[PDB]
Formats: C-alpha cells, sequence, structure tokens
C-alpha cells in the first residue's frame, strides 16, 4: 500500500531522530530504531539499507524548506540574486532557532555524528553535501556580482567558502552556546555581518 | 624514576588513545582497547585516567600550548600591536593545523569522531568551557586594538569575537572535510585577512 508506506518511513526517520540525539549515531542500531518506532518483521530494513541512509535522509530533510529561495538565488533570471541569499541565510537561522526538528537534525549531524572507517558513506555524504552547496553558493554570488551587486572583480569560490565557513561556524556556535549568540534577536545583523565579508573584503577579489 | 616512568606511560597512553580515537570514534573505544595499543597495562591505564572523557580533555588541552605565548601578547593591555599579534596568531593556528599531523588528528578526533551524549556529558561541558574562554581572549585582544585604533571605535567587540571566532572555526572543518577545497597554507594569509577584513569593515558588527 502506498501511503502506509510512506506512513512508515516517516515514523521511523522520526525514531531514528530521538534515538540518534539520545545515544549518538555510533552506538545506535537499525534494530533500536525500529523498537523505538513501534515497527517489526524487518520493516526497518526495507526503508533503509543501513544507519548511512539514515543519517543521509535527516540530512536531506534540510534543503526542503529553503528549496525556492535555493533556486531563486541560483536563477539567471532572478533580479534580487543577493537579496534573495539573504534572504535564504535568515531564514536558514530563523528555521535553526524556532524548528525544534532542525535545531536537532543538525545537533545530530555535528556533535552526535562519527566519520569512522566502519561507516565510510556519513563522511563520505558529508563531503558531497558540502560540496553540492558550495556550488550552488558560488553560482549564486556569480549572478549577484553580475546584476552589480557585488564586486565586479570578486573570487566567488573564494567568497563561497568564507561565507559557508562563517555561517557554519555561527550555527555550531549557536548549537553550542544558547545563550551566547542572540541569533533570532540579531539575526539581520548576523547575516548581513557575513555579506559584508563578501562585498567588502579587498582579500576576497581576485 | 617514578615521574619520569610515569610522564612516559602517561605520553604512551595520550598517543594510543589518538591512534584509537582517530581509527574507531571516541564512542566505540574503550581504555582497554587503548591499553593494549599503548602496550600498558589495565591498571596502568586506569591509573592515569579515570575514564574516557579525561583522556579526550588531555588532547584537548594538548592545543593550547603551541599558541600560548601569542594569544597573551594580543590580550596584554601593554601590546603595542594588538591586531598584529591577532594575525600572527591565526596564522600559526592555521599553520600548526595545515602542518602538524597532531594537531590535525586530534580536531579530526575533536570535531569529527567524538559524540556529545548524555552518557559522557563531560565532553560537551569541556567544549563549551573551552570556546567560552577562547572567546573572552578573542574579546580582550578585539578591545585593546580598538583602545589602540587599529579597529572601528565603536565596534561591538563580543560580537565581533563571535563572527571571527565562527569564520575561523567553519574554515578549519571545511578543511578538515574538504582539503583540496581550501589551499590554507598556500593562501593562508588570504584566508587570515578575509576575516579580519570582515570585523575592520562591516557596519553590522558597530553599536
Ligand atoms: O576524517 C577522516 C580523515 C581521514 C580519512 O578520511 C581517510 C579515509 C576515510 C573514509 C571515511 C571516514 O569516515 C573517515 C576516513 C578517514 C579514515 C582514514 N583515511 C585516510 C586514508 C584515505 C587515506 C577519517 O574518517
Ligand atoms: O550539508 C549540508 C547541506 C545544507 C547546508 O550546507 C546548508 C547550510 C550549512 C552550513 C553548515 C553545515 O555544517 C551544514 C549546512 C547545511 C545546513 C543548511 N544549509 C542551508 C541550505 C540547505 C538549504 C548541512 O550541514
Ligand atoms: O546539545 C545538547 C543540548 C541539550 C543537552 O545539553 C541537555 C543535557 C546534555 C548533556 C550532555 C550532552 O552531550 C548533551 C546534552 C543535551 C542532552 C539533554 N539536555 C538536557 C536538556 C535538553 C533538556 C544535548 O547533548
Ligand atoms: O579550531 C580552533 C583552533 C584553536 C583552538 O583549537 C584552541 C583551543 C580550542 C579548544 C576547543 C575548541 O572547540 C576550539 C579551540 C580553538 C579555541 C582556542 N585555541 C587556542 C588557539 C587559538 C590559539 C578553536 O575552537
Ligand atoms: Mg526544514
Ligand atoms: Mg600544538
Amino acid at each position: 500500500t502506498k501511503e502506509e508506506a510512506q506512513e512508515t518511513r516517516a515514523q521511523i526517520i522520526e525514531a531514528a531522530e530521538r534515538a540518534f540525539y539520545k545515544r549518538g549515531v555510533a552506538r545506535t542500531t537499525l534494530a533500536d530504531i525500529a523498537e523505538l518506532a513501534g515497527v517489526t518483521r524487518g520493516a526497518i530494513y526495507w526503508h533503509f539499507n543501513n544507519k548511512a541512509e539514515l543519517v543521509q535522509a535527516l540530512l536531506d530533510s534540510l534543503h526542503e524548506t529553503h528549496d525556492h529561495l535555493l533556486r531563486a538565488s541560483e536563477s539567471e533570471d532572478e533580479v534580487d540574486p543577493l537579496g534573495c541569499m539573504r534572504k535564504l541565510w535568515l531564514q536558514v537561522f530563523n528555521e535553526l532557532v524556532l524548528d525544534a526538528r532542525t535545531r536537532r537534525i543538525m545537533e545530530i549531524l555535528f556533535h552526535k555524528c562519527e566519520f569512522t572507517d566502519d561507516m565510510c558513506e556519513i563522511r563520505q555524504q558529508r563531503q558531497s553535501a558540502v560540496l553540492d552547496c558550495h556550488k550552488g553558493i558560488t553560482l549564486a554570488l556569480a549572478n549577484a556580482v553580475r546584476r552589480g551587486q557585488l564586486p565586479g572583480e570578486l573570487d566567488a569560490e573564494r567568497a563561497a567558502v568564507a561565507m559557508f565557513a562563517y555561517v557554519d561556524g555561527l550555527i555550531r556556535r549557536w548549537l553550542l552556546l544558547p545563550d551566547s549568540v542572540d541569533l533570532l534577536g540579531d539575526v539581520e545583523k548576523w547575516v548581513d555581518t557575513g555579506l559584508d565579508m563578501l562585498r567588502l573584503s579587498p582579500a576576497l577579489r581576485k
């Protein structure tokens, strides 16, 4: 049955989040996740080959809320690629602080997920996700340069690395020390600080 | 002598813990495993460390020594060029990461092979303490540079410290995950200056 299968996969993913958040990925097994989800008869193995597929599902689930702002910032036909990128990072930070699911998937991926040789797909799939995002940020920065919103001589690739590094570090800083960063109250200041680096730093120019 | 032999054995244990944590991760590695790798008895390893968290803290603490003279130079009110010492500090941070196998392996362990779990809550708390401490230091050096006129007078030192640390921390982990994406050694001056340019030119980082 169609709906029941998606029914069950969502139960498993939701239970996987609870299990990974409590006990970490390394020591959690699929059998333990099936126990939390209330699924039996090997159902979990029909939806996932291994834990890495479950981790990838959680990582893929983050790309959904922002799909439209990603598309807009990457499109050559977009009139305001820089403004759309600003709206994107504003949404990324807002969802992190406001959404329990997002914050806790990211906490799982960043602080409860080990890169090991017996589970090499986790690091490899993290490399691919970061690389994919870098391509998107680089392309959106190149659209802003062409629109006259960023320096004509900007090194879009290095500026994409710089922006990602800043956003990445800020998120992890808020996850580790929520009290230290009023990410929600000053979200615009935090987004503009990184954008300002791309706009003004002479080091980021070719 | 007792002291010399114990310090010798402690170093063997720490070195073997790096090899064990790096290969199998912190969560599934036991002190018994580390003892076998280090070639010491289980009683020996348990004399030096009560649990796995204490060993992780040992690695986490060793990172502070190499930079200890440059962070205190930028932190000193009497430093004539605090902004300059900060630049040399971050240059040295990135230089050691790329050149030093040990520092790279430890940071890879701490950032990518060590889970925050209720089963070992000391890990997260020690990371919280280390970041909070570094934040204070960075805030000191930024206020000195502002007072010395090297940074904007109306700069929010607290937020600027956060932003600089976020950039450096994010860059480190990007190079750890994708080394060929960041020539962190040949362009090290560019990568440091990019973040310093952020604190010095961003109108958002001002009150
Ligand atoms: O972080 C890292 C960095 C180093 C490694 O990347 C590489 C291969 C690999 C593959 C998958 C992993 O999860 C993982 C590794 C690591 C295990 C050891 N290797 C080194 C050998 C390819 C040369 C580890 O953890
Ligand atoms: O791999 C990835 C894929 C997607 C992301 O790259 C970006 C921003 C970001 C910044 C730092 C991370 O460690 C991290 C992310 C990710 C979290 C959220 N995303 C924003 C864009 C997907 C909308 C994640 O994990
Ligand atoms: O990131 C975090 C933030 C939240 C927690 O900090 C605290 C206690 C704790 C202790 C050690 C951890 O490794 C760890 C946690 C967390 C697990 C449970 N929480 C208790 C409070 C959320 C109710 C987690 O991961
Ligand atoms: O990546 C890094 C590189 C530099 C540090 O490693 C060391 C000590 C430390 C300990 C735990 C961290 O999470 C952390 C750090 C860092 C914070 C402070 N440092 C001292 C070195 C700046 C002189 C940071 O972030
Ligand atoms: Mg979402
Ligand atoms: Mg050192």
